[PDB]
């Protein structure tokens, strides 16, 4: 049925580069502020290093571009389209690591060398602690968006009388939007519907949901659209034992243990969690600022960018430092904590460069019967819109074409890179 | 006396793909939750990083296939099976690390830094702690369930007498933590020297050294493994010491150091960090010439996948609202765990055809004589519990539709 | 339209060695030691491992230069220049790690494992506490300056839910001297802190720049990076809050009020402090030799206005010394009989191999250096960075044609078979 | 004087495979258990990961061993020995951590962060802690045992410490390695017995002397080895006792009043492995011993050969518990705390058959090497004063290399 687009896709030896030129982002890391009463006007935007970046980088027609010759293709029986060969991801700021927490987070007890019984908890112990987050760096790239996994909140059937109050999970898969959080240590799941409390992660995800890539989905889908290419590196270790507080909703099974008595008669929760560590970041993990070339993809689409757009997915924890800035509110000459306002903000600094390959498609019955039940806006809009409710960080490069690649750096490495 | 099978099964050019697609298990990571009708019915399983997933393949007879064109065997001299030229285990749910624990765990003190005399007093000194296991990746790959290797109660100082017991590792066992491939329900009656996970479940190890030196290598066409620990904690048990320091080994105290503490130690493991880098999985493994004599043929017409990873073994905190009320109060929340697993397991399987002649009919019928009776020419395994994985009706011809169909016909040149 | 160097220059067999010799700084680690009332006049010089070298590299000018044989060009068509081909950046002194603290850190408490209700009281709650930087090793070559970035404060202009400062990124030429990140970022802490206790004292009232590798990378002529190595490394090695009001609340929707003893919310201004791990030998980016064979940019290692900068940043021998004065001499130990001092030091060895090339001035190529740079031309009969402080390295009587003298000399010629 | 043995060992096409099957080990990882009857006779050995393991390899006498075809050479001008050309070391049982320690361990401050004045020691001030020993990796292998060096107490001959003499010794199935305090006799040397943990502080530790054994004329002792160590320091403390040596006054300025009394000086770290690794294994993969850099190429002389091993990466040591009073709430005192580990080895060996004829020039060399090779050619034993782990192959030796995971990998390897 499906067939490499090697196999139908005439290669030109036209090549153009296109560059975003600086992208810069700059906001709070833990959570956007809006303006009253609008509650949806944004003032400071929500911008962190666990974020995913899902850029909707735009491209020219082909069939509407300004060729200085036309004599390479027969527009009576072919259409053109871009096809990427050639892609750097620039990264800019230092490399560092940023922490998160909860000023009321959900943490009782320190398990790890010394908890000892009885166990005296309250109403209300939760802790103002912080932590440094699971490390990821990936980029993805297709002519299609990203599909990410979460947990979510299932159905569950009201037949027999539930064992246990557990929420059910279900296991969700959906697009992956610029500014979602990616998953940071406590799994990708909705942290607002199966985390009632609010206080069992950090405020930065307390209310939000995490995402994991599903690979495996867009790795086995027909076409290929999703995955020309990818890289991912992640990395943790438990940096902390904590338990929590609040009611055991599953009680330990009796044939695991002997009760206790005097000291140890009210077991302790053995609700369980770690904190996690990203650990160091080195620039020699890196997997920005350097060329990546896409020769042979996996999938049947070798990079043809059908539609004349691309989408870049990427996640990049290294440079997740958040600033610290301080006003003074009443200048004396000594120092007192309300004398001071503290403040958070986090920046992201992107530099997007492609080299694309012009490319023909031959119109034939064949080909036409072939791309029209693979995607059959291909051929209207050829002549021959539903993602808008989505939100990407739009990169429009429709008026950045150039045939001249060795006035760009990755123009120059393609060149060398290809022999030309 | 045993002979590789390329000597006697022939290959063809017959090549078909199969992939059981997303394989999803979710539960408790620490113990599984009963039916209230049935305490015997498992109503929530326990689903953990730390367990072995041991998947029973089920390929379709090729005897028995609905192949468009049969040219090229007769069945009348000859006899059909599959062999595994390709393999990649698919995995799911992002990196990371789960912890357990016991609300009464036997640490009586820390004796890393600072333990001095006089001992504290006690009859229940335990204490609510938490751990990060051992970090384990492997893959076991055969046609024969793999076997284990763990420590038990044998048959007969009060110390009981140890046992190296051989088992089929069956799904859901459990893999050694950093705590040792023994019987802990048997070998530690206190229920309280390890976590709640282990402390009534046997941890086994697989027996690679017994499975590599099998005449026929039916269990290992192929395996990977990557195991990692450091000690973290240094603590000691309460309870009385069964064996006692010799008197050569130490002058003896007086007053406040009279009564020995106990040398009954134990270290909490750590499996350290996990990185994308070390993954054994999601990448293809081409079994091409196996150590042993069986190269890849799946006799039976099953095949047996072996996993343990521990490098996703993240759990997740779930907590409901029992009442909603304008500030936090503790007794109005109910805190969970459930732990979840994500398999894609992707095979590229070869046809093959036997000549029976009287010299292969003896040879055959001396290794396993199920296979010449189930050829026309009540399972022992059935009593065991897998995962099984049905591709009676998954096979297709059309090996470049799929991720692990283009993969081979590269590497192959085909 | 621009081209490489290799098109318009044409490369000579005469080659030239240029070393520096040994270059030596001692000072303050933390701060500059200034006259008691007079501010241009320096007594201790501020010398940390945190800081930029930048080199600014003087040659002679090879129009002027004494060559024993000039029959190998003509004047009244070409001029000359040098190419750099050849570096070795020497450096001594012992690996280690220096740390840097704050005698008031605005550290309020620790917030890793146990920080629990109600908070501290006190108007005064500083801490006097050091910590291990973020290590980094980088090494930028050109014949212009390197480009700095950092965050600053931006036009004043989004006001009523928030005072927070407006945030530019500045671009700005990085000079001998200037401070690099540290795990806290690029910016410019004495106007964006104004407590002048949430950062350690060498860095709180300045400026730390990171090099703006996007910028200098993309200029179309390449001047800026003929070549570059880069080794940064840091994590995480506490976690602490900071004192002093909170400017942005966090929002009533990602938490449940608390009362009595939770009434009064902790401040979730986090912060990290950061730590550059361990220095090895086998991650030395010095002490070893560069071949400027081929740029990745347009100018293949041409020193346009024969200058060259060398821009270094060495984290890995921060040590700083402590030095102990003994005021009384008594039979017994009393503090207030020393004094204690710190001290750092910086040993350098610049190392070049050099490459006379000549241009013919053509029509064609006069316009187009013209349009490159018009002082090119004027400079050859065919200066804006003197406000910059730079470290001045004058090879003017240091060039040597007896390569196989010196030891980088001697690698230049094994390498290229000569 | 010495050359190759490839000078005048002719080597044969006939290849042979062997192996010990299964062989364990079950003990107390700190120390044994006498005779709960009499004698020095052990119920309980002690087993420990930080043990050599010392394999005495008996390999039939080719002279003598039933061959179906002899006709490949002349007894009457020949004799057969066997050279080992490959060999793996099995290994069984999960990669792990063991700890040891000592109730009674003479540690008095921590001397890290925080050790102020005043500080003296009362009259016991010992502690109970445990620790992560040095880890270790090694194989060696020859047809003479090993030599180890360690340190000992000299001769009797301003200061009163014991003196110091390095010696050399054979090493001894169970003997232990050094753990991250020395090659040295603890029970002589440390006579308190608390500066190290109970299943040394009795002991003599040994480091292998390769230096010795390389420098060898023949190269008997080592035809091929590995080695993989590793440590850093994971606490530091000094000692209780009197300070044998004091701080000499050109080194400090004295204290006075609460700081007037000198702290020990005497200091000692403890040490920690770090992590095991898979990727970082020596053993369960097949060594090849082509070439050795010595002049005996593999020749098993007097039809022995000796395989020494180190492991510490699967030192895990299990707990075992035993109920004596059956409860319905916990006790401590219902209950009894046992320590044991084990170890699990599978040695695996392909050898080549070799022959040597007997001129006048070769009996000479023979005989200056070793006068008993040609006695027990016929052309007491002073080994069996010590100890080994003794691997009886005399009936084990099978021609068909291919039915055996090594004979098949030595097949595969060698093109045959
Ligand atoms: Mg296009
Ligand atoms: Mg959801
Ligand atoms: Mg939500
Ligand atoms: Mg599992
Ligand atoms: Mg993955
Ligand atoms: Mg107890
Ligand atoms: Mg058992
Ligand atoms: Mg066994
Ligand atoms: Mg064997
Ligand atoms: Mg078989
Ligand atoms: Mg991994
Ligand atoms: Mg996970
Ligand atoms: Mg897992
Ligand atoms: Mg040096
Ligand atoms: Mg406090
Ligand atoms: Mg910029
Ligand atoms: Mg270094
Ligand atoms: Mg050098
Ligand atoms: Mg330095
Ligand atoms: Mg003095
Ligand atoms: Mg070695
Ligand atoms: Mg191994
Ligand atoms: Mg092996
Ligand atoms: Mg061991």
């Amino acid at each position: 049925k499906v067939v490499s687009t090697d196999e139908y896709v005439s290669r030109t030896s036209i090549y153009y580069y296109a560059g975003s030129s600086r992208l810069l982002a700059v906001g709070n890391p833990y959570f956007s502020i809006k303006s009253p009463n609008n509650n949806k006007k944004v003032l400071v935007p929500k911008v962190s290093g666990l974020q995913y970046r899902v850029f909707r980088v735009r491209l020219p027609d082909p069939n509407k571009f300004g060729f200085p010759d036309t004599s390479f293709y027969n527009p009576d029986t072919q259409r053109l389209v871009w096809a990427c060969v050639g892609l750097e991801i620039g990264r800019g700021q230092p490399l560092g690591v940023g922490v998160s927490g909860h000023p009321y987070l959900n943490k009782f007890d320190d398990t790890e060398t010394s908890n000892r019984y009885p166990a005296q908890p309250g109403s209300d112990n939760r802790e103002c602690l912080s932590m440094d987050y699971k490390q990821t760096q990936l980029c993805l790239i297709g002519c299609k968006p990203p599909t990410g996994e979460h947990w979510g909140k299932g159905v569950a059937s009201n037949n027999n009388a539930a064992a246990t109050d557990c929420p059910p999970l279900e296991l969700f898969n959906s697009i992956i939007e610029d500014g979602d959080m990616v998953d940071t240590g406590f799994g990708c799941m909705d942290f607002g519907t199966l985390q009632a409390n609010k206080s069992d992660v950090p405020i930065d995800i307390c209310n939000s949901t995490c995402k994991y890539p599903d690979y495996l989905k867009m790795a086995s889908e027909p076409y290929g659209d999703s995955l020309f290419f990818f890289l991912r590196r992640e990395q943790m270790f438990v940096r902390h034992f904590f338990n929590r507080a609040g009611k055991l909703g599953e009680a330990v099974p009796d044939d695991l243990y002997i009760k206790g008595s005097g000291n140890t008669a009210v077991i302790q929760s053995s609700a369980f969690f770690p904190t996690p560590s990203g650990s160091i970041v080195t620039s020699e993990s890196q997997l920005f600022n350097k060329p990546y070339w896409l020769q042979r993809a996996q999938g049947h689409n070798n990079g043809i960018c059908w539609g004349n757009q691309l989408f870049v997915t990427v996640v990049d924890t290294t440079r997740s430092t958040n600033m610290t800035l301080c006003t003074e509110v009443t200048k004396e000459g000594t120092y007192k904590n309300d004398n001071f306002k503290e403040y958070v903000r986090h920046v992201e600094e992107y530099d997007l460069q492609f080299v694309f390959q012009l490319c023909k498609i031959t119109l034939t019955a064949e080909i036409m019967t072939y791309i029209h039940t693979m995607d059959s806006n291909i051929l209207e809009d050829w002549q021959f819109d539903p993602l808008n409710k989505y939100t990407f960080w739009e990169v429009n490069l429709k008026e950045k074409f150039s045939a001249d690649l060795d006035q760009f750096p990755l123009g120059r490495k393609f060149l060398l890179q290809s022999g030309l």
